[PDB]
């Protein structure tokens, strides 16, 4: 069970190029905007905030090719989870890429990956998206799998940040 605050604000800026994906809303620390929040568009994950000023907060989308903010996911392969991380994205086959994964249990095409709720962007059980397959399947550590996210911000014009409310979730 989880209690969360959030915010929605207007797409204000978008960046064009490919190399650095990120939205700018037009709110910020003045209306609750916080460094510990995702951002959250029809219904599912699209990025995660980068910076939050007075009045406006930079988001950073998940269709980065290489992601240094650590948002936890988590995928469902029947009654057993798996935990990992986000490492980027691979423009060229349309996936999300995750790893650091915290089990060897099989994972399969059509699993479930929502927000994991560990580390900094700690609000779980938001949709990420459906396990394309695994790769380097084999490898005692470096297990990876790609996932094709459910929602994007396309014609997108407002954002919703979500934040865990719980000052020590425990």
């Amino acid at each position: 069970l989880q209690a969360t605050k959030t915010l929605a604000a207007d797409v204000i800026m978008r960046s064009p190029v490919s190399w650095k994906q990120e939205l700018t809303l037009d709110a910020g620390r003045s209306k609750g905007a916080s460094e510990n929040m995702l951002a959250i568009a029809n219904g599912g994950l699209i990025g995660s905030v980068s910076k939050v000023e007075e009045n406006s907060t930079i988001v950073n989308l998940l269709t980065n090719t290489e992601n240094a903010d650590k948002i936890s996911v988590k995928i469902q392969h029947g009654s057993t989870t798996i935990y990992g991380i986000i490492i980027g994205y691979d423009k060229e086959n349309d996936v999300l890429k995750i790893s650091q994964l915290n089990s060897n249990s099989d994972i399969s095409a059509g699993d479930k990956v929502t927000t994991g709720g560990l580390g900094n962007f700690n609000v779980a059980d938001i949709p990420v998206g459906e396990v394309v397959a695994t790769t380097h399947s084999t490898d005692y550590l470096t297990r990876e799998v790609t996932v094709k996210l459910s929602a994007d911000t396309h014609n997108v014009d407002v954002i919703e940040l979500v934040g865990n409310s719980k000052l020590v979730p425990r």
